DNA sequence: TTGGCGAA
DNA sequence: TTGGCGAA
């Protein structure tokens, strides 16, 4: 996720 | 780092 | 080398 | 499979 917590996605 | 941005370190 | 974050 | 986050 994120960042943070990529995306999702990407 | 962090998380985010572990530690460092660990 | 290790940390393992945080879903679609 | 991809994203590549962010130093000691
Ligand atoms: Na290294
Ligand atoms: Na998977």
């Amino acid at each position: 996720t994120x960042p943070g917590v990529t995306x999702p996605g990407v």
